[PDB]
Parts: structure tokens; C-alpha cells; sequence
């Protein structure tokens, strides 16, 4: 019980965290129904609005006023933000020319630039195109500071998963806020956005910025603002906190706006009604900057203007219903809308048939506006599976559409939540201040990367997260992180000819040019061999009986040759590797469901003599015939197409084992499938990393400057049910599938325990940016 009889006198928006039975005067007091009786009266003053007028200049202090225009307001830190403009003839911050902030210009007592995070809900990246005509303050921040054309949110592109990712540097599957609504089967409880359950600490994993700050002796302002607190009061509170004595003043602050999201949902992203909320957010930014200029902090503070996600045109007319595909939807609970998550209505109800449900949702309407996936089959780039709160059955919804349970379930013209690579879901990033670069444009980057940067801006050591520290050093003038190259754990063996062809009873019948960025380092304890060939180089695992990586270079005008008729089933023993550490063909003859493929393709052999190397047992990998349709098309058509378009390509391909879908390389005990009657593990995925020169006029094998990369993590599946057009020729569907499964080099590194690009002429920070790059095809 909380004693509301107490008073908020001289305690309004106190940073002093007090518990029961003492009444609170902070922002969260309303949500916990613990405010002192006089909180609204004393702390939420509204009298005379939020602006000084000429008639108010030099007034007598009236404590009932929302903000002040009296002579003592500056010394008291409670002037209306436009006080110096209206009463002292100063100019608005927006009307001043920007000047480079080479060093922080801070008043006495500030030893470090404070950080202000200005978060805007549903701020689509494209809204920035409106410019100074609609948003002059935001345009000045963007133009004069450091900005990205867009920032990639996390999936689902919903509010709480994205705001909490921004705060922690973690994927939702790791921080636990997997949706705006979620069901935890262990707690047997539902998290809702409009419930008291969301305040329970058990939902919130990882370590958010305000906790990282507090644990390291750095004071933080609130990261939660009550809906009942107007934006002008939020701004005045931040400014009042910035005016506090040296020993009370926070170093990190957060502002939040429910706009332009609110209006975006009502009118859609391209509605004329979108101008009004954009002008309003700009006015709030103007109040903050004028306020900072008033406190002599406008050239001292680092300001981050950031969004959680974008907004798409979504109407009630564009809704698919599960009742149109499934006989009985009454035994199912659906998390609906721009994504779908399906579970039984009764938590542990045994009448629930997941395989029959997926079958009825798979390619059952010609222009179907969603696709079902078992969570382990979702694109790996989404990192959306390793959490008990993520239902096994998922629906990836097409942009502009909704999924609902039945017709019983327009007032809305906009929505968000779709695949995080979707153009309309991209949001904003602007960094302004002494620590950010001046008038600099940076490439798009992911929001998971920001936590490390915010820790750098505050002199904090970041908690373990999913960002790649140093990948965003190019955004900063100072406070850059010096990254350390991961230490190589296992040393390779370099075997020569050690065995006879007669030593093998496998049932089988028959660096300068190819390793351009150095040997990938193996970052775990294992036994592996480096194998050299005329056309390729490989790192052959003696434990997994296959390469961890196969590396080769294809010139722009290289020839594609066929596999000769008599060499169709040709598999040759490798005299450098023991029969005991080799795969066997009897297993592929026995397994009626499993076939095999090759990592280096025989199609791209340099000569008929060289082609025989591609048929080595050490270049073979287990592949389902359905997957072979995809792999053969990539190997025979796409590798050469990419070489022709990019002026040669360097390709690194290999297997991935992720049976427990945690995005990390499996240990031997985690492998759950092997080739029939053998010890050959079955990969869950196959990766490829395709590098060339950013300057396409230079060939891939003779590149002087920055690199260009595209990568994939292809699901190794026994059917092509994911591709609704798979009955057609591979030219009509395989590339579409590969684009959906695009990946960062960093995603492959986590899944393999490998470290790429260790020997280049580029800085390590530039290589980290390259490794986090995602080719979206958007
Ligand atoms: C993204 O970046 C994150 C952060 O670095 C990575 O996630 C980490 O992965 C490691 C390795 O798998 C995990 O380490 C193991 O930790 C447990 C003990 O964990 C507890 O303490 C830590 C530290 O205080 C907490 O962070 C943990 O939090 C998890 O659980 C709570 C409570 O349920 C929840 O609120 C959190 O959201 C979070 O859940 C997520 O992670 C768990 C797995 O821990 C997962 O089940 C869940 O679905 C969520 O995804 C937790 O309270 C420890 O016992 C382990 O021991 C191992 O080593 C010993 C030997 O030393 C072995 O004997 C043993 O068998 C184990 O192998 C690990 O150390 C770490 O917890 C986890 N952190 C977070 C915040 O998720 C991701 O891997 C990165 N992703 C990618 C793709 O790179
Ligand atoms: O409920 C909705 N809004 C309510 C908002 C309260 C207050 N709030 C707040 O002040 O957030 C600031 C912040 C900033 C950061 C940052 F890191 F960026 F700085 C990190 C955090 C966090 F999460 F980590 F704590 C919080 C959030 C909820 C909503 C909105 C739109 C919708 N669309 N559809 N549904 C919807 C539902
Ligand atoms: C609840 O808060 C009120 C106000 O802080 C407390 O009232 C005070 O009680 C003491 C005696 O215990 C008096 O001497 C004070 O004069 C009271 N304050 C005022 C403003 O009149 C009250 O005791 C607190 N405790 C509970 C359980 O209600
Ligand atoms: C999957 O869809 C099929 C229709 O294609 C459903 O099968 C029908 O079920 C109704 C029950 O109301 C029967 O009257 C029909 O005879 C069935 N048709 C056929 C061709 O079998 C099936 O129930 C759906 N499955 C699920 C799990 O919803
Ligand atoms: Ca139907
Ligand atoms: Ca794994
Ligand atoms: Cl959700
Ligand atoms: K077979
Ligand atoms: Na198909
Ligand atoms: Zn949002
Ligand atoms: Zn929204």
C-alpha cells in the first residue's frame, strides 16, 4: 500500500527512486497508482500554455504558470523555451547557420557531453524527404549532423520489440519482448500493451541503457513517459533536469513521441493529414533546441533523433482470414495483423494439428497475401525463433495486407509489423552534436548497432549484445571503439598425399587467385585440413566430414561447362584425407531421401582435367533432391551471372548446423540428423558469401579499394513448399527464394564459428561495416 497523503512540494519529477509506503512524484507514479494527492496540481501545471508572449516579459513569478517569463526564470531553469527569443531578442536555434562543433562547448560543471535520445514512433524514413518545408528543426539536425538515408528496425516491426532493441542492442528473441502482445507458456501469462502485467520485471531481459548507466555510476533520466504528460511538459522536464546541481544532473535523457505513428495508423503514410503531426514533432524539436540554446548547451549535447519503425498503407479491405483456409478457427488463438502467430486457444490443448494447419495455409490461393513458416524455417536474418514466447507457427504477411482469424474480428489506413527489410518499415537516424561527424551521410545500418554507440557516447562498457562494436565508428568524430581481431583457436593441418586409392572402401565409383581476403579463422577447438586445388581452396573438417568453407574466384568472362554423362555419379577418394575421416557413397545409395551436392561446382572448372577435382569426396555435401534444384541453379547459372555483372566474384560457400535455431554454430551433441546409416551430419542451411570490388571497373582479383558483398543462408529443406511457383523452371523462382534468404556476413560468422576478411588492405572498422551489410533487394 502507498500513502498518497504525502506531498510533491519541491519534489516534482524527482529522480530519487522511492518505494512504498512513501508516495511518488515521478513520471511512473500514475501507472503504479502511487502519486501523492497533489501531483497533478503541483507537477502538471498548464496555466497560460507553453510559450512566452510579449505581455509576459519581466512578469512577477506566478507559481501556477506552466512555464515562466520572469527575470529569475533563467537562474531557476524553468523559462518557457522561447523566453530569450520573445523577451531578450535572441534568434530561434533553427534560424542560426550551423557551425561545426569541433569540440564540446559546455558550461561550467559539464565534464562530458550529455546524451538526449529523441524517439519518434512510426517515423518512416521517407518522411525526411518532406524537408525544411514541413520540418525545419529536424532538417537542420539531419543536414548539419550525421544521418543515414534510413535505419533498419528489427522484426516484428512493432513498437515495444523495437524500442527495447534500441535500448539493449539485442534481438527480440534475446531480450524477450517478441511482440506488442505475447504469451509465455512457463508463466502461463499474457503480456499486453494496455495492462499492468507489462510492468512485471520478468518480461524484460538483457540490460537496457538506463541500467547499464546506473550500474556504472552514470545517472539517467526517465525512459518511460506517461501518456497524460504532454510533450511540452516532457521537454520542460528534460531542460529542468539539465539545470540540476552537478551532483544530481543525469547524463542520459530520453524523449518520446507517439506521433507520427498515431496519425499514420489513421490516415496512412502518404495522406495529406500527415503534414500536421510532422509539423508538431518539429515544433517539439524546436522547443528542445531553443531550450538547450537558452542553457548554453546547444553545442554541448549529443542529440540522437531516432524512430522505432516505419508505416505502410494497410486498410480493412486488405485482410486475409484463416477461416477461408481452415475448417475450425475457434480452437486457435491468432496474434493478428501485419504478422501472424498461431497457438491453441487452450494452452496445452492436444486437438491442435500444426502439420494439417500449415498444409491448409500453403499456396492455397494463387495470389495468397501471407506465407506460413515453422519458426525454424523463417529467414535467418530475422533472428526470430529462439524464445519460448515465439509460437512454432508463424505467418509472414505481404506488405499492405493483414491476416485475421475470421470476418467477425475504414477507421485505419496505416500499419506496420512486416518483414524488417520491407522499404515502408525503414525508419530514421540522425546524430547531432560534438561527438557525431559534421554534415556526414552514412550508409543504412541496423538499430541493434546503436546501443554500443550510446555506451561509447556515455563512457560506458556495453553489456553483451548483438551489435558489432566498431561497425559504426564511421558515424563518430571521437569516442570510436578500437576493435580487437578475434584470436584464431584451431590451427589447420596442411596434408600431402598420404594414402593409396586402394586404401579406400567407400562404395564410390568414377591461394593467390582463390583466397583473396585471407584464410577464415576457426574460432572454436576442432580438427581441420587446408586443401588446395587448381580452381578452389577448402577448410575440410575431419569432425563433420565436410568443408567448413570452400573458397574460389570466378572471372567476369569465365566459361560454364557441363558434367559429362559418364561423370554423373563420379565421386573420387581424396588421397590427402584418411578413409576414416571421409564420407562414403554407400550411404547416398542407401538413403532414398538424401542425395549429394558439391561446394565447388564442376560447371565452373577451368579445364576438363581440373573438373575431376570437383568430384572429390572432400568437396561433397548432403543435399535433398528438392534442395539440389535450388543449389544446381545457383551453381550453374547465378554464380556466372554475378561474375559477369560484378566483373568477377570471389565465392565462399559451406554448411551450417543450427538444429536448436539459436543463430549459433551447433556443437556435435546438437546435430539431430545424419545421412542414413552413417555419421555424415546433415546441414540445416547452406551459405554463400559473394565478394567483388565496390569499384566494378576493377576485377574482383585485383581490387585496390572497398569491397562489395552479397550473402545468403539457404534453408536445406526436403521440399520447395516455401516457393509457390516451384513446379515451374528454376529461372522463375530460385532467385526469388535466395533474395528472401539474404544474409549479413556477420550472421554466417555466428552460425559457423568462422571469422572472415582477416587479410585485406582495408581498416578493421571498415571490414566490420562490410560484415554487418545486408543486401535487401528493396
Ligand atoms: C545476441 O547477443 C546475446 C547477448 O550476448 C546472445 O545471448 C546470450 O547467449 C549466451 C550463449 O547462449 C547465453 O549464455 C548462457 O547464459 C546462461 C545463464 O543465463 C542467465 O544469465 C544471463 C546473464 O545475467 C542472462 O542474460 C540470461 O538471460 C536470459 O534468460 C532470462 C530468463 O529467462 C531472460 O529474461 C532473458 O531474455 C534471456 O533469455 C534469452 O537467452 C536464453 C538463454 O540464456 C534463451 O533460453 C531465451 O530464449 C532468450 O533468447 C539468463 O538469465 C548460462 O547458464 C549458460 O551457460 C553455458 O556455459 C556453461 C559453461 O560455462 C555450460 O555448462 C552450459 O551448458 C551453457 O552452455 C550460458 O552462459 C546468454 O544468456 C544469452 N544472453 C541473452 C541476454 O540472451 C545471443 O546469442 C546473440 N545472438 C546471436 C545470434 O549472436
Ligand atoms: O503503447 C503504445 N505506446 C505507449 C508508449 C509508452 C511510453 N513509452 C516511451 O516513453 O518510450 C520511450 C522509450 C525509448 C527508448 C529508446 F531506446 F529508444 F530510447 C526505449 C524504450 C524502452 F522500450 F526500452 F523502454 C522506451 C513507450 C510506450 C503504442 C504505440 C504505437 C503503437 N502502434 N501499434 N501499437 C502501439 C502501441
Ligand atoms: C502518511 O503520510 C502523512 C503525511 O506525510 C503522515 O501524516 C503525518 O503523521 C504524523 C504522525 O505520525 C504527524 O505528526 C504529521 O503532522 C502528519 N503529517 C501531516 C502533513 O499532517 C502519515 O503519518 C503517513 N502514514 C500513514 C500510515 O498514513
Ligand atoms: C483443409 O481444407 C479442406 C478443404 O480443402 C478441409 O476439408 C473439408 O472439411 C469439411 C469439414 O467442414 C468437409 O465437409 C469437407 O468434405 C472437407 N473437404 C475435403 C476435400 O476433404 C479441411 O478440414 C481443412 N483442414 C483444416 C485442418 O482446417
Ligand atoms: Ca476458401
Ligand atoms: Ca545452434
Ligand atoms: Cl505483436
Ligand atoms: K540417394
Ligand atoms: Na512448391
Ligand atoms: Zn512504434
Ligand atoms: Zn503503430
Amino acid at each position: 500500500w502507498t500513502n498518497t497523503s504525502g506531498s510533491c512540494k519541491g519534489r516534482c519529477f524527482e529522480l530519487q527512486e522511492v518505494g512504498p509506503p512513501d508516495c511518488r512524484c515521478d513520471n511512473l507514479c500514475k501507472s503504479y497508482s502511487s502519486c501523492c494527492h497533489d501531483f497533478d496540481e503541483l507537477c502538471l501545471k498548464t496555466a497560460r500554455g507553453w510559450e512566452c508572449t510579449k505581455d509576459r516579459c519581466g512578469e512577477v513569478r506566478n507559481e501556477e504558470n506552466a512555464c515562466h517569463c520572469s527575470e529569475d526564470c533563467l537562474s531557476r531553469g524553468d523559462c518557457c523555451t522561447n523566453y530569450q527569443v520573445v523577451c531578450k531578442g535572441e534568434s530561434h536555434w533553427v534560424d542560426d547557420d550551423c557551425e561545426e562543433i569541433r569540440v564540446p562547448e559546455c558550461p561550467a560543471g559539464f565534464v562530458r557531453p550529455p546524451l538526449i535520445i529523441f524517439s519518434v514512433d512510426g517515423f518512416r524514413a521517407s518522411y525526411m524527404k518532406k524537408g525544411s518545408k514541413v520540418m525545419p528543426n529536424i532538417e537542420k539536425l539531419r543536414s548539419c549532423g550525421t544521418h543515414a538515408p534510413y535505419m533498419r528496425p528489427v522484426y516484428p516491426t512493432k513498437t515495444f520489440p523495437n524500442l527495447y532493441t534500441l535500448a539493449t542492442g539485442l534481438y527480440p528473441e534475446s531480450h524477450g519482448i517478441v511482440g506488442n502482445s505475447m504469451y509465455d507458456p512457463v508463466f502461463d501469462a499474457t503480456f499486453h500493451l494496455r495492462g499492468r502485467e507489462k510492468f512485471n520485471h520478468r518480461w524484460w531481459g538483457g540490460q537496457p541503457l538506463w541500467i547499464t548507466a546506473t550500474k556504472q555510476g552514470v545517472r539517467a533520466g526517465t525512459f518511460f513517459w506517461s501518456v497524460s504528460i504532454p510533450h511540452e511538459r516532457r521537454i520542460l522536464t528534460i531542460l529542468q533536469w539539465l539545470s540540476l546541481p552537478d551532483n544530481e544532473r543525469p547524463s542520459v535523457y530520453a524523449f518520446y513521441s507517439e506521433q507520427p505513428d498515431f496519425s499514420g495508423h489513421k490516415y496512412g503514410p502518404f495522406g495529406p493529414e500527415m503534414t500536421n503531426p510532422l509539423r508538431e514533432i518539429d515544433k517539439t524539436v524546436g522547443q528542445l533546441m531553443d531550450g538547450l540554446k537558452q542553457l548554453k548547451l546547444h553545442r554541448c549535447v549529443n542529440v540522437i533523433f531516432v524512430g522505432d519503425h516505419g508505416m505502410e498503407d494497410v486498410t480493412c479491405d486488405r485482410t486475409e482470414f484463416l477461416s477461408n483456409y481452415l475448417t475450425n478457427v475457434d480452437d486457435i488463438t491468432l496474434v493478428p495483423g501485419t504478422l501472424g502467430r498461431i497457438r491453441p486457444k487452450i494452452p496445452n490443448n492436444l486437438k491442435y494439428d500444426p502439420k494439417a494447419i500449415i498444409a491448409n495455409l500453403t499456396c492455397k490461393k494463387p495470389d495468397q497475401h501471407f506465407k506460413p513458416y515453422m519458426k525454424q524455417h523463417l529467414p535467418k536474418r530475422l533472428h526470430y525463433a529462439n524464445n519460448r514466447r515465439i509460437e512454432d507457427l508463424h505467418l509472414l504477411v505481404e506488405r499492405r495486407w493483414h491476416v485475421a482469424r475470421k470476418p467477425l474480428d475504414c477507421f485505419f489506413q496505416g500499419d506496420h509489423g512486416f518483414d524488417n527489410k520491407v522499404n515502408s518499415m525503414q525508419t530514421v537516424f540522425v546524430g547531432y552534436g560534438p561527438t557525431f561527424k559534421y554534415r556526414t551521410k552514412v550508409p543504412p545500418f541496423e538499430n541493434i548497432e546503436l546501443y554500443n554507440v550510446m555506451c561509447d557516447l556515455l563512457g560506458l562498457k556495453p553489456a553483451p549484445n548483438n551489435g558489432t562494436h566498431g561497425s559504426l565508428n564511421h558515424l563518430l568524430r571521437t569516442n570510436t571503439f578500437r576493435p580487437t581481431l578475434p584470436e584464431e583457436v584451431s590451427r589447420p593441418n596442411y596434408p600431402g598425399i598420404m594414402y593409396l586409392q586402394s586404401d579406400f572402401d567407400l562404395g564410390c565409383t568414377c591461394e593467390e587467385r582463390h583466397l583473396l581476403y585471407g584464410r577464415p579463422a576457426v574460432l572454436y577447438r576442432t580438427s581441420y585440413d587446408i586443401l588446395y586445388h587448381t580452381d578452389f581452396e577448402s577448410g575440410y573438417s575431419e569432425i563433420f566430414l565436410m568443408p567448413l568453407w570452400t573458397s574460389y574466384t570466378i572471372s567476369k568472362q569465365a566459361e560454364v561447362s557441363s558434367i559429362p554423362e559418364h561423370l554423373t555419379n563420379c565421386v573420387r577418394p581424396d588421397v590427402r584425407v584418411s578413409p576414416g575421416f571421409s564420407q562414403n557413397c554407400l550411404a547416398y545409395k542407401n538413403d532414398k531421401q538424401m542425395s549429394y551436392g558439391f561446394l565447388f561446382p564442376p560447371y565452373l572448372s577451368s579445364s576438363p582435367e581440373a573438373k575431376y577435382d570437383a568430384f572429390l569426396v572432400t568437396n561433397m555435401v548432403p543435399m535433398y533432391p528438392a534442395f539440389k534444384r535450388v543449389w544446381t541453379y545457383f551453381q550453374r547459372v547465378l554464380v556466372k551471372k554475378y561474375a559477369s555483372e560484378r566483373n568477377g566474384v570471389n565465392v565462399i560457400s559451406g554448411p551450417i548446423f543450427d538444429y536448436n535455431y539459436n543463430g549459433l554454430r551447433d556443437i556435435e551433441d546438437e546435430i539431430k540428423q545424419y545421412v542414413e546409416g552413417s555419421s555424415i551430419p546433415v546441414p540445416t542451411h547452406y551459405y554463400s558469401i559473394i565478394t567483388s570490388c565496390l569499384d566494378f571497373t576493377q576485377p574482383a582479383d585485383k581490387c585496390d579499394g572497398p569491397l562489395s558483398v552479397s550473402s545468403f543462408i539457404l534453408p536445406h529443406r526436403p521440399d520447395n513448399d516455401e516457393s509457390c511457383n516451384s513446379s515451374e523452371d528454376e529461372s522463375k523462382w530460385v532467385e526469388e527464394l535466395m533474395k528472401m534468404h539474404t544474409a549479413r556476413v556477420r550472421d554466417i560468422e555466428h552460425l559457423t564459428g568462422l571469422d572472415f576478411y582477416r587479410k585485406t588492405s582495408r581498416s578493421y572498422s571498415e571490414i566490420l561495416t562490410l560484415k554487418t551489410y545486408l543486401h535487401t533487394y528493396e
